[PDB]
Order: C-alpha cells, then sequence, then structure tokens
C-alpha cells in the first residue's frame, strides 16, 4: 500500500491546509541571396520558394550564383551547395548561436542580473475525504466464526481497510492521468506517428523493430523520449517514474532481464502475500515503475519526482487515515463498518482547471497494439 | 556542474587576464593500356568507360590484349585480370606509395627540418562576470519554516547557488556550440546526405541500418567520423567527448553497456538524488559523454581535449565564484539573496567573431529522427 | 471606478453596481437589490431615465456615490493584491519650527 513514492506528501496536521511547490518562472541573420559571397562560420537565412526557411553555414566561402535572380535558380544552387556540404544548416542551434555573438557584443556593466527563475509557491488543500462501507452480513459472519474461528468482521474490516487504501491510491494515478500533459505529441513525435498513441504494430512507433523483442524496446525507447520532454518543460529534470497497465508493464518487464519484479518470493513461497499495490521495480535501471492496476484502456505515464517534496508536481497531504465506523442498517438489522480517510491533494498550478492535460511533471500515452 | 573537464582553466589572479593554447601551425601511375605488359608489384593506372579510374598493382607480368584497341575491349580484359586477381584496385592506397616511391627515389637531404605543427600563443581573458538573485518573498520563507520546520531562504540559496553553477557552464557549452564547425559536411559527408543533420530514420545517413536498434548504431559511427575530422585538423588526435543533448543521450546510452548511468541509484533508493550534474559515461568506452540540459532542439557536438589545458581548445578561467549576496529591497522589503561569479573564457584562436563556426576541435551536428 | 453602464434591457443582478448618467442633474451609482430588466424599448434616453427612476422609485436600485467607488476600488484591489513594489507610508510627515523667544 501507499502510492506516495511518487509524490510531494507534505502531510497535514489540519484540514484545510496547504502545499508548496518549485514552480519555474517561465534573429536577424542576413539573407542568403544571389551574389552573396559567403564567409565561412557565418550564418545566412535562406528562403526557399517551399517549405519555408534555413539557417545555412558556410564551410566555403563561396559566392552563390549572382545570376540567381530567379529564387528558383538560386534554391537549386543553394540545394547543390549544401549537398557538397559548402553550406550546411542546424536551424534552432544556428538562432541560438547568434544570439550569443549578439549578447556578448551587447554586454555592458549595466545592472544585467538575472533571476533565480523560479516563483517558488503554494496551493491551498481541503482534507478531502473518502469512505468505504463493509455491506456485510451477519450469516457470513456468523458463519466464518462457526466454521473456522475466525474473526469474521475483523476480516470484513481488513479486506475494507485493504480496498480503502487502494481506492486512494487509485486516485492518485487517476489525478496523475488527469494532469498529465498529451505524450508523444510536439517533440516527442516522430514525423510519421500516430499522435499520442504507440501502437505496438505500427512499422512506425515500433520504429521498424522485428517481433515482440525489439517491438517491446521501441515502447522502451518512447519512454526515455517523454522523460526528455518533462525534463525540457520542467526544468527539475527527466521522468523518474512510470505509471502503466498491467499490460504495459509486463511488456516492458520482457527486456533488460531484472527491471521489473514479480515480488517472486509469492510464487515460490505458493503465493505467501501477493502484495498487490506495490511498484514493480525499476525501468531500464532509471525509471521507478508501479502498476495501474486500474488501468481503464493500456497507457503509461511519466512523470518527474525530486527528494524534495515541493519537487513532485502534484501532492498528497494524509492528516487522516482509516478512521473506522460502527453501527447497523435497520432495514434488514445488517452490521456496518467503513473507514474514512482525509488528505487533500493539489498538483503544480502551470497556469483542478488549470491541470487537466497541462501538468509539465507528466506526460500521458496511449498504448495499443500488446 | 563545472564543465572543465573538457576546458583549460588556467585560473585569473586579476581581471583580463590570460590564458595559453597551443595555437597549431594553421601521382601519374604509368597508364595500363593494351599490349602492356605489367611488372609485378607495379601499379598502372586505368580509368573504366563506367567507374573511372582506379591505381591496379600486377601480381601478375600478364600483357593486356594487344588487339584490345577497343577501349570497351580493352576494359573487359582488364576486368578479367582483375577477375584473376592479376589486376588488383585501390586508390589513395596507391597514390600514397607513389608519391612515397618518387620521394624515396628523388629525395635528397636537402634542408627540410620544417616546425612542428604548432605556434603556441595566449589569449587575453577577461574575467566576465554573472550575477544571480534570489528575488524571494519574506512570506514565502515564513510559511515554510511556519508549517513544515523548513529552512526557507537556505534551501532557496541551494537553489540559488545551483542554478548559478547550471548557468556557468551552460554558458560554457553555448560558445562551444557557437565555435564549433558544424560537422555531417565536408569529410565526414555522404554526397547524397542533408549537409549538418543526422536523420535516424534516413536510410543514407544510417547505412541502411534495420529499426531502431541498428539506426542508434549508425549514430555512433558518424560520431567516429567527426572525431577523426576533429583529429585531420586539429593533429591532437581525435574527439574524447561528447556534448549532446538529452535526446541523443538517450539514443546512445540505449546500446554497448557502459554508456551512461541510469542514475539507478535515484529510482533504487526511491526518489533519492538524480544527480544530474556529471559526465553520463563513456560512449563506446572512447567518448566521455555528458548531457546538455538546455540543448534548444536536438544537436551532439564532438570534441577533443588533452590532459594539457592548453590543449582543451575551449578555456575557462575563474576568478570569482559562488560570492554570496545578501540584502535587501525597502520599496517591499524584501530579503535578498544571489550569487556573483568572475571568470573569462576563450577559444583556440583558429585565425567571438573570431571563433564562430571555426574551431576545429569541435563537430556539431543537429539531430532529426529519434 | 469604471461601474459597468446601466441601459436599456440590462437585467441588473443583486449586488452588482451600475452607472448611469441622468439627463438632468448628473449621475448616480445604482446597487441592485431587485434582479430586473431596465425597459428594453428604453433606447431612448428620455425613456432609459424613466425606467431607472421607476426602478429606484421601486426600491429595485438604490444609490450611494463614494461609498460604491470605494467598495468597487477595493474589489478591484483586493483581487488584485500584489507586490508592486507597494508599502504605503505611515501617512505623517512629522517636522519642526523654529521660534524665537
Amino acid at each position: 500500500l501507499i502510492a506516495f513514492d511518487i509524490c510531494g506528501v507534505q502531510p497535514m496536521n489540519s484540514p484545510t491546509g496547504q502545499v508548496f511547490a518549485l514552480r519555474a518562472v517561465y534573429k536577424k541573420f542576413p539573407a542568403l541571396a544571389a551574389s552573396t559571397q559567403t564567409t565561412v562560420g557565418d550564418i545566412y537565412t535562406h528562403f526557399f520558394q517551399e517549405t519555408g526557411t534555413v539557417y545555412l553555414q558556410a564551410s566555403v566561402q563561396v559566392t552563390i550564383d549572382a545570376g540567381a535572380t530567379d529564387a528558383a535558380k538560386l534554391d537549386a544552387e543553394i540545394k547543390k551547395q549544401m549537398e557538397a556540404g559548402a553550406l550546411v544548416e542546424i536551424a534552432e542551434g544556428m538562432a541560438t548561436s547568434i544570439a550569443e555573438l549578439q549578447e556578448g557584443f551587447n554586454g555592458s556593466t549595466d545592472n544585467p542580473w538575472n533571476e533565480m527563475g523560479f516563483r517558488i509557491d503554494k496551493q491551498v488543500i481541503e482534507a478531502k475525504s473518502r469512505q468505504l462501507k463493509a455491506a456485510y452480513s451477519i450469516e457470513l459472519a456468523q458463519d466464518l466464526r462457526a466454521v473456522h474461528g475466525m474473526d469474521a468482521d475483523a476480516e470484513l474490516s481488513g479486506i475494507l481497510a485493504t480496498e480503502i487504501m487502494l481506492e486512494i491510491n487509485r486516485e492518485v494515478v487517476d489525478w496523475i492521468n488527469y494532469s498529465a500533459q498529451v505524450g508523444k505529441s510536439g517533440m516527442t513525435l516522430t514525423p510519421g506517428s500516430k499522435a499520442g498513441v504507440f501502437d505496438f504494430q505500427d512499422p512506425i512507433d515500433i520504429r521498424g523493430a522485428r517481433w515482440a523483442g525489439e517491438s517491446f524496446k521501441a515502447l522502451l525507447f518512447q519512454i526515455d523520449k517523454e522523460a526528455v520532454e518533462i525534463a525540457r518543460q520542467t526544468g527539475r529534470g527527466e521522468g523518474n517514474f512510470i505509471i502503466a497497465s498491467r499490460n504495459v508493464v509486463n511488456v516492458l518487464a520482457s527486456v533488460d532481464t531484472g527491471i521489473s519484479y514479480a515480488a517472486q518470493g509469492l510464487a515460490t513461497g505458493f503465493s505467501t502475500d501477493t502484495t498487490k499495490s506495490v511498484f514493480a521495480g525499476v525501468l531500464g535501471g532509471k525509471y521507478r515503475v508501479y502498476i495501474d492496476q486500474y488501468a481503464k484502456q493500456d497507457y503509461f505515464t511519466v512523470g518527474y519526482k525530486g527528494p524534495n517534496e515541493m519537487d513532485a508536481g502534484i501532492y498528497y497531504a494524509p492528516y487522516v487515515a482509516l478512521t473506522p465506523l460502527r453501527g447497523s442498517d435497520p432495514k434488514n438489522f445488517q452490521p456496518v463498518m467503513g473507514f474514512k480517510t482525509r488528505y487533500g491533494i493539489g498538483i503544480n498550478p502551470f497556469a483542478i482547471l488549470n491541470s487537466l492535460g497541462k501538468n509539465a511533471y507528466f506526460r500521458r500515452v496511449y498504448v495499443k497494439g500488446i
């Protein structure tokens, strides 16, 4: 039990109630043109008639066809010079490099200090409750005691307590899958991809892989791609843990030999304790990985978690847990037991209106084809 | 954290300020023809109607069909002799052999007491300063202490120190990737490719590699090609390290075991320490590799670093570091923390503006297809 | 402080404050006590004034002037509470004079 290994806890000693989080704050190149005599290392921006522009670095001090007054002719000369390696391209890189040039030369004593670009802020949380009832009967309880000498209600209580703990852990996962951003999107797309869904039977998603062996590894590859996007947006780091369906976990477990575990002492001893509430292990040796036992379809979500409870992107503050209830239902006089909790949750706002599909600490991907 | 692993330092005792760098200095084989009997070990030139010319070494003293007055027939006889192993084709392996022959043969002591390929020189290093301001609210600090017993400002300081360290090493990398020459060019560019970019989905770049598995290895190969170009131009040997985006590093990490840590300690201990500040590992057992945590888009750079600080290709000479700031601003009476540094940087001359796209110690390539 | 104008057809809502400049005797700031539509056919300022006045007579609309400007200022400032840099001074200068005996 306990899903909080992957969220800030920041337990409250009162409801209502608050948590803290490490929220981050958040080029006029010469055009390449006919007759331009390039200079090695310099970058020119060329507009092709098709597909916009490119940024080209001269490796060769070459004049680009002075008679090419026809953009089409110029485009052809450029393509040839590019094929020849005379002109080469790193688009976003070059934009950065010229900015560095400009800023370096434009430096001035002034007062050019920069801020420690983190809002570092707080949110208010109500210790929202959850609860369950035993909904059991005397014929059962009477017989459990009469037949096995069983403590009857005590077991029903143990089941019920387990169930509420599992249900809250499920809720933690549901919130992650609520607030997580759509993965396999934007920066994490393969140009020929299906936008947000990983299909193990699809040559693009599996990157041409053969059999299950490589298709399974290809999923792990997409997972690393997602982990990076988390790092990029959060400014905190690569996703550190994964929540995924039984199908996905079993798939991932088939690779890297010793990443996910069965808690194999279990099978060895003939089901000594199934502990179906725990982390499988560490995926790739890098991601703490847990099974979403209630996965609705089939999926995985990659998330980040630092040692600092303010560095989770999601929080759970267990003010109250397992408070028992006792009574009966006069409609049939059947006995009543139950358990309630109070905790309060929240996320890094990044602006639950601002939570849905917006939380930079998590990327959610739909899985098909297993 | 520091990125000194790949820089010369020669720390300053005064600003402006200077460091030293190892500024570098900066054949008609007789034609094979119809009726000619070859001499074993000798080499002849032959231009085939298709393919063109190669140098052919005789293993057999064979007359090449005196009746082959038809170039097509002559090519055919030669082809047969090649199949026979009588004539074996090589291009530069032979061009050098003839140059060596000629140099030996017409050699004379003369007076070639030429200089080593060096000049050695020095640059003036301005201890450019950088300042980071915590810019935090007192209310936050009060609540962190009041709510969780947190040290607040002390912790904000830890963030601050970390951020300035990150900014400094980030800057070092930005200059590397400004002075680096664009790779996947010249000697390292296949004529049919994309000039400056390695696309993992492109059969030319991936050398026909099957799926992501082999495509990933194909990049590793391109890295060796870039490493060699560095050796060719610098004369100090091949690239020794890699600076690369999180996508590239994760890709490289998928092969050959020792490429990177998995940050397994983090996951193993339940989110203890992400340690995202040090070299990932060694690519192929050859290139010391580290993540550019601020990569703008996706790219990698291969670079050389000698044990002699003067052989780094880039210099960082810390003068002042992590000097703390304490103060406040009465207009809102907010407390102030911050840090100053002074260091100064430089690049092997290769003759800001004087380093852009010129530095042979590094080769930068844009990445697509991950 | 830029109260919404009261106008024909407007359904005023209780507690909300509207501004209305009458053809005669300047303006008022009216707080709805009753949710009500101000004669949608009153496109004639003369009619609109008559309707607003009628609603005022009805007790539907009640005026206070600076008292409401103060409340809306609080509304706005409260919602916009932040650090500009804003600290306010103790509202005193405290000074001295030289006097001969």
